[PDB]
């Protein structure tokens, strides 16, 4: 699963992390190496997968989203897959795994208010099979962002 | 808080979070719109906070991090501004906030392995004044990404 | 769903939140304005559901109930609205919603004694399509009242 | 503690919740009973405190508050009573008591939006000596409404 | 239910909490009342149900139980009364109600060793139809002792 | 600490718990064991604490006692020895022990009403060094009593 | 159950604990008694199941098992110990019993990474019927080892 | 931290685990391998500590110890590790380590009986700085032992 990484792969990275449109002529000035071996190597990062994509990172409250969340499912063992299947189809979710704990799946929400996240949980995800149970915690400020998908409803 | 958004606003946001790295000339073409008030409205969106910025986004298992997080915390209810502020300097913490529920604080992590987890939770995040208690949920797989800050430590 | 209100409207609730049964010859006096168009704002404030009605607020302590509690039911998730349905018929309910958290329906009940209360837990909700579990808090002393629905049994 | 009631006494409580401005006109000729002795039954119920007052029921929603919250309180054992007379200062708290169970206080709080829920919560419930730990859940709706106090800050 | 006392009959009753076996000769001697009113007021606690019996108290861990357990049972809501009707016919079951709070039925239970208690919980209580889960705490120690049912198996 | 028992022995433990009364004649006709050996046995058990004492079991609620409650309470772990026996002093404990599982110390407690509940809680229990939190489950009915020492206040 | 141990069994089990390949030689000059006399004491703690068998204690994070973790099951109650007779079939599984608490069986397994630990729960664990619930807690650091049956998948 | 293995080293591991008293003749004749290069194989696999040592495995019920525990261990953040230090010196604690989840510590004990587990939770663990609070679940039976360090008090 790990794809093999040096300093200048490690370099463009955190430059790209600093500014996803970074220019490879950018990056090459910053750290010293040639833009084309720069374009090669961040083909390949995308080619491997280390670069899922590049996106803007978009500010859910600026936006119009009131409502960030992170809920927690509880699903019949046998069912938890399948449940994350249909969970992965909702562009309500930004964030969707697994979980080790007193939790099945986590996941992170972003709807435009109150009830919106009602809609959201009791008309769409409580009628998949296997969800015995939900809790949502409601961010009421963020320190840090992560990432929102946003406007695809 | 929210920004004034149009039709236009929603599809350049939404080309920007197909390709982050997408070309004014191209979302020009694809939503018949100028490549100039393309260009005019992504300065708009960035400068109003709308777009925070762009990114790669990173599969952390593909760069080599085995443990995405996420960790929930228990604060003095009279220190739980400040214990954000503190932990918002941790580059292993991607998402940060304050929560409703049942926890106060709630953040994702990516750390390299199990060892390096125990160590940000009992060598750095425990040194924090005010906080109680940490519930550690490790992700065993991810469907839906969000956004991690790697090669920063 | 906000319906749009002045600084008079709000001087005008304030008013009828300390007395329900305030005259608008005596809410004229108080605030300066005439005893017509505090009539007038009266009636379209009842016309838009600002106020739902007036009403007695009852000591129901004093009143002969010796049980106020608050009761957190758990629900099958696609079976909550109509729970919250069936819970709605019945007037020992004072309270009644759908929330975020560990519960997914908080009501508040007013009963007689606990004899009364475990009647209406097992004899009553628990015949209920789709609960799952109730959890009773009794209060044992009340610092501020909210709104009781009293001898409707 | 129970002060006395017959009949007429709740046949009159049924009316005065039905309609909390009703005349003792209207609720005379509805329980065929003397205007005289309705008004003087009125005067009694409230001097013994089985009415605490009369009250205009608002809908918070409508009057553009859009978080209405439970919030489960725990306290050192030996402050609650303490905590209980700070909590009932703010105007923000509708109802507060004492209960049973796993919280030692509960209260419902009516505020404009989730930044104000957390500047109640961290900047001035989190103050008062004795609180532990709160617990939100928020009303995402409403079936039943009891009584919220508004525009008091 | 409250069945009409004096203080003849609570002093009565403080005598036959200290000794169940004291002659009414003596109760008579110690509280000046004729032994004639104490046996006709004995008579009619009895028969009232305010004794309900008489019964040596009996120290389990000297009668060679070593297991005095509380177990907390999780039962389906329209169940609970029938699950209480069968758990009620064990005689490892000493004491058994139906409580407030996050468990629905209370019971303590004294058998002789741990396999006796894991058959008793799963060969036993777990082939009731409604009960959906149990929680016990094994006594270690007991300050103050209750009542224990014993060698009834 | 078991003490050697043999069929005679729990023969008569039988009895004297179906009638704590029952005279040393009506046992040795049951059994067809001489009054004497019965009388002898009797007070070697009573000598050796299997038989603690005799007593009449009380029905609290015929009594006028409304609440029956078991008390589960959270302790410092170094105080929890002295906290237990703080607790033992007061008569509105039954039954009062150290338990394995979620909380350090189990009780039932039988006091008059929800207002002699809380002052019990808060103005007695709350006063010793050591308790971090209680969390209390009503009795709503009871199908087997324990035993309640009361009048002892 | 118990066997009849003297002073010289303990004595040999504390040798037979320090190096379970120790010679009855080697025993015997320890605790000078007679290497037959040592033999067989050992072939009666082996014939009477006192000592279950003798075994290598692999470390097995040295061993490439980076996945040691506890599992807390729930369980119907009717289906308790035909689930562990399924779990007992997994060489994943190096310790499982029953236990009292808010869990009803607890478990170590030992597995090589995340990926395994996750197909390990999802696609054998969820599949045997009975179990509602499983809550992992992975060991970050171990300072005592008990014992891991490993390399038998 | 991982020590490189081979088929051979595997084969080794698994015969060893079998009878950890096995010859090097019987490995060598039942994987058709030199006695000499087990010999030195398992010499490596001690050296770089992949076989921590070799036992005898005892079943402590039959050795007289009728408790077998998990005992869940919440502490002080910043006081985890030297909690764990602490833990390690006592022999009843047969595994102990630290894990995520809502504990922070998990081991498992042995102590004869109820009292021996009282007293070594109370007046033994409680004594160390950090220790919030302890939940204990105990074994009433075990499908498969790990490894129980006994005799050493
Ligand atoms: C894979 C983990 C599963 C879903 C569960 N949360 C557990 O901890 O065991
Ligand atoms: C602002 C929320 C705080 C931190 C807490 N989690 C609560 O629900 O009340
Ligand atoms: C709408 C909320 C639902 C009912 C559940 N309490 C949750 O938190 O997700
Ligand atoms: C009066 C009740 C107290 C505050 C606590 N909630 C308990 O149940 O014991
Ligand atoms: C009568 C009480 C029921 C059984 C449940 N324990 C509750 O608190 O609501
Ligand atoms: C003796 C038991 C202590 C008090 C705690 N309840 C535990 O389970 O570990
Ligand atoms: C035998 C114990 C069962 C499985 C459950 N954990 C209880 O505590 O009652
Ligand atoms: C290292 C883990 C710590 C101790 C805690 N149990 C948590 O999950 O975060």
């Amino acid at each position: 699963r790990k794809v093999e990484l040096d300093e200048i792969d490690r370099a463009i990275l955190r430059l790209l992390q600093e500014d996803g449109r970074m220019s490879y002529s950018e990056i090459s000035r910053r750290i010293n190496v040639p833009e084309s071996t720069v374009r090669a190597r961040v083909n390949r990062l995308v080619k491997e997968g280390v670069i899922r994509k590049f996106a803007a990172l978009i500010n859910p409250f600026k936006a119009g989203y009131e409502i960030v969340a992170f809920i927690a499912v509880d699903a019949e063992p046998a069912k938890v897959k399948q449940v994350v299947e249909e969970l992965a189809k909702f562009p309500e979710v930004d964030v969707l795994g697994i979980v080790t704990g007193a939790h099945d799946i986590f996941m992170q929400v972003t709807v435009k208010d109150l009830q919106e996240l009602e809609r959201f949980i009791l008309e769409k995800m409580a009628k998949i099979d296997g969800i015995k149970s939900t809790e949502t915690s409601i961010l009421t400020s963020v320190k840090k962002w992560g990432y929102a998908r946003v406007f695809h409803h």
